[PDB]
């Protein structure tokens, strides 16, 4: 069947649109070549949908049918818990889009009457209706990338009563079957540096190790109705409670499997087929999805000793070389797998038989040295789009923050350290907001986090050597070099000049801006302050950062206040 269908009603913007960055003198100060930074719109909508819209053709296997039945039997050991109302409202972020049904966010983390009432009765809607689609609301993302344009990614989610309901019935399943199924594969359980651990031990753990990436083609496309039957049929392995076991079904056949698309305008748009990218179920059903394709398709392939690293669509697979000719035949036959599976190549796979080649999750694996000179494993990126969404969110104030997630996630890299925290640190001592709250996400869920706790949060993801990396691989220092002349970024001693001024400035307020100078920003200078594990990083509570991804899944991870 078609991935989708329409009717020729324009995917609209609910108001103006921007596209270019403004020419402002702090993004400016960072970024100076701001005709490269643009930000994706609705007026490229329709070159999506051209790239989209397609048959699927799927063929399943014995080996297919194998995979799931093992997946199930691992399944059958959850036991998920249903989430009061109160406890899903206070998993809605404070700035999610508002209900066409007269309430807002707000309204749902304040547990109003008018908001509670509503959730109560899409709830019971799901307990008695089996089969009225749910409609379903399509846009154009708006998201900043630097020029080589691409066309707006199109974003689908059904109205917010709907979305507190799929955390009732589904926000444990998707926060603990994963693991459970999966195992070591899922990707989501892994802070940075347990991913780097995992994917260096993985590596080092083959006699000649061979890896790749496999790069699917709109990937939520290509899922079909059967996959989202087969994604429940994994569910329907837990205890549940009966009112989670319907909510569950009606919730495949009336929006996971596909449904009605309406624009802003409340115009009818089309028809889907295939996995929307705003449910609660996208993250863990494309991980699932993805992990049952590839793991059947190895076997298919005749891959030998094949240890998947799973998020989402994005795959990884590390594996026991038979040699380079018989490799490169076995990746072909592994790809006609997936391809009957419905899952084509976007990227032609390649074998690697280097780790630091390999790009998975857009990072890949590279080398510094600690102050003993000792050799520490981090994982970094091509800082083109961190940089570009860091100049954006300087011009303009944006709901989500990259630069401070980027900052925590990527913390022991040369560009995280020298650009992105020097700039931020900067314009935020002179604006007194070091201390103010921001919201950033962490694997798709949303987090509210002061700048000033940065050093106790990366010493407790990363470790005390994140602030004493030194000795970067040339191929990094290069690529970041080749990054800042493209973008017209200053060069590295400039960063160097503002950190240490901002460094003195942080030191002589003393508290948490003094730890932030001292920790943060020791790499600056010759004189080296001690670094001592913070006494606040053993107290931080960081359950949740590193258990499930939500992206689109409509998270909230901070917590709520009391009334
Ligand atoms: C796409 S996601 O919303 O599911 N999570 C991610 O963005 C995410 C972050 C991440 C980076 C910055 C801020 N915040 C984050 O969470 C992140 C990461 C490392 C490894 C994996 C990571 N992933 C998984 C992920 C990334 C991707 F490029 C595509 C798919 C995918 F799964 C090394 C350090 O940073």
């Amino acid at each position: 069947s078609m991935s989708y269908t329409w009717t020729g009603a324009l995917i609209t913007p609910c108001a103006a649109e921007e596209s270019k960055l403004p020419i402002n003198p702090l993004s400016n100060s960072l970024l100076r070549h701001h005709n490269m930074v643009y930000a994706t719109t609705s007026r490229s909508a329709s070159l999506r949908q051209k790239k989209v819209t397609f048959d699927r053709l799927q063929v399943l296997d014995d080996h297919y049918r194998d995979v799931l039945k093992e997946m199930k039997a691992k399944a059958s050991t959850v036991k998920a818990k249903l989430l009061s109302i109160e406890e899903a409202c206070k998993l809605t972020p404070p700035h999610s889009a508002k209900s066409k049904f007269g309430y807002g966010a707000k309204d749902v983390r304040n547990l109003s009457s008018r908001a509670v009432n509503h959730i109560r009765s899409v709830w019971e809607d799901l307990l008695e209706d089996t089969e009225t689609p749910i409609d379903t609301t399509i846009m154009a993302k708006s998201e900043v990338f630097c020029v080589q344009r691409k066309p707006a990614r199109l974003i689908v989610f059904p109205d917010l009563g709907v979305r507190v309901c799929e955390k009732m019935a589904l926000y444990d399943v998707v926060s603990t079957l994963p693991q459970a199924v999966m195992g070591s594969s899922y990707g989501f359980q892994y802070s940075p540096k347990q991913r780097v651990e995992f994917l260096v031990n993985t590596w080092k753990s083959k006699k000649c190790p061979m890896g790749f990436s496999y790069d699917t083609r709109c990937f939520d496309s290509t899922v079909t109705e059967s996959d989202i039957r087969v994604e429940e049929s994994i569910y329907q392995c837990c205890d549940l409670a009966p009112e989670a076991r319907q909510a569950i079904r009606s919730l495949t056949e009336r929006l996971y499997i596909g449904g009605p698309l309406t624009n802003s305008k409340g115009q009818n748009c089309g028809y889907r087929r295939c996995r929307a990218s705003g449910v609660l179920t996208t993250s863990c059903g494309n991980t699932l999805t993805c992990y049952l394709k590839a793991t059947a398709a190895c076997r298919a392939a005749k891959l030998q000793d094949c240890t998947m690293l799973v998020n989402g669509d994005d795959l990884v697979v590390i594996c026991e070389s038979a040699g380079t000719q018989e490799d490169a035949a076995a990746l072909r036959a592994f790809t006609e797998a997936m391809t009957r599976y419905s899952a084509p190549p976007g990227d032609p796979p390649q074998p690697e038989y280097d780790l630091e080649l390999i790009t998975s999750c857009s990072s890949n694996v590279s080398v510094a040295h600690d102050a003993s000179g000792k050799r520490v494993y981090y994982l970094t990126r091509d800082p083109t789009t961190p940089l570009a969404r860091a100049a954006w969110e300087t011009a303009r104030h944006t709901p989500i923050n990259s630069w401070l997630g980027n900052i925590i996630m990527y913390a022991p890299t040369l560009w995280a350290r020298m650009i992105l925290m020097t700039h931020f640190f900067s314009i935020l001592l002179a604006q007194e907001q070091l201390g103010k709250a921001l919201d950033c996400q962490i694997y798709g869920a949303c987090y509210s986090i002061e700048p000033l706790d940065l050093p106790q949060i990366i010493e407790r993801l990363h470790g005390l050597s994140a602030f004493t990396l030194h000795s970067y691989s040339p191929g990094e220092i290069n690529r970041v070099a080749s990054c800042l002349r493209k973008l017209g970024v200053p060069p590295l001693r400039t960063w160097r000049h503002r950190a240490r001024s901002v460094r003195a400035k942080l030191l002589s307020q003393g508290g948490r801006a003094a730890i932030c100078g001292r920790y943060l920003f020791n790499w600056a200078v010759r004189t080296k302050l001690k670094l001592t594990p913070i006494p606040a990083a053993s107290q931080l509570d960081l359950s949740g950062w590193f258990v499930a991804g939500y992206s689109g899944g409509d998270i909230y991870h901070s917590l709520s206040r009391a009334r």
